């Protein structure tokens, strides 16, 4: 099943694990390496990385945040997601 | 049998033949008869008697070399007590042959594989059934057999396996008149196996030489051995060292890394989702990036490369010890092989 794609999905699942909105510093040191993983993958995954990031961002945007701290956590989560996406797009060459 | 072996001071070839025939009959009964509890103990006793009787046979006894293959066949039965007895017999046989100065002018493959050639008809069938074709890779097949020593429950057998690997590597290096820790076509397997444990092997390793390991088959076998050693392992330092070596090899040999990934799939999935070691993650991340980089490897760069090489068992053999399952499966080949060995040397 082209297991590189499987490991890209595994990294997506790891992004699902680390969640300022949901989880609320285990996902702080490796998370930077975990997000650098996708940042580097964007140069090679391209379409798959974009699709995964877009799905994550849409899921974050399509939320409720009824509580008080939930909105504050989602504010940081969406900012981090957008920064990662922008870095991935900047890294991705125009030849893609 | 054990009492006689420990007590006796001088043996005869007829005694060795009788012991081998007793072992063959016990193995044949174990495959058919359901009373394995006694047949297994008799097999272990027969092996233990030989482990003591061998150092007493004449210097011209042709059974010295056949004892090695008897030990290999015993280790192929996949029984913890039987495996321990086989490992002890292997250590004794290697020590006796070294003291007899029989490896001075020959390599381990040169000596050991020479005596099996006369009766290679059943041996080839057994190897095909197991997936340990010595004619394809003698050293790699021996290493794959000895790999279970790390998996043995008893901590004493692990040290014996390590010592056996040390002796094999030293003999192989000295056969070509080179350095002990000199990476070569043959020494690669034992160097890889001993790297996870030996401190000195972790110093002189580079490990994934490109000028030497030009053959794709040897590199693929080394990668498969490392993957098998890392899949069932649990040591943190060993896991880190193996992951670093695998990342370095994938950087150096991206073409072959595509095949060894099938076995490492479960380990990568477990690590990439749960493991939180940045040092371990970084080599794994580089390996994943290299895998994503290339998407053109054909089936010849897949598991069929080893399967067509007749070494499909290295990814399954070294696993955890079973519970009296395959003892009767390959007993017929083992019994027939033992009968053939006795016929040609008695």
């Amino acid at each position: 099943a082209h297991r590189p794609v499987e490991w890209v999905q595994a990294v997506v699942s790891r992004f699902d694990e680390q969640l300022p909105i949901k989880t609320g510093t285990h996902t702080k040191v490796s998370t930077e390496h975990n997000k650098e993983c996708l940042i580097n993958i964007s140069k090679y995954k391209f379409s798959l990385v974009i699709s995964g990031l877009t799905t994550i961002l849409k899921n974050v945007n399509n939320m409720r945040i009824f509580g008080e701290a939930a909105e504050k956590n989602l504010y940081l989560s969406q900012l981090i997601i957008l920064d990662t996406l922008e870095k991935c797009l900047a890294g991705q060459p125009k030849d893609t």
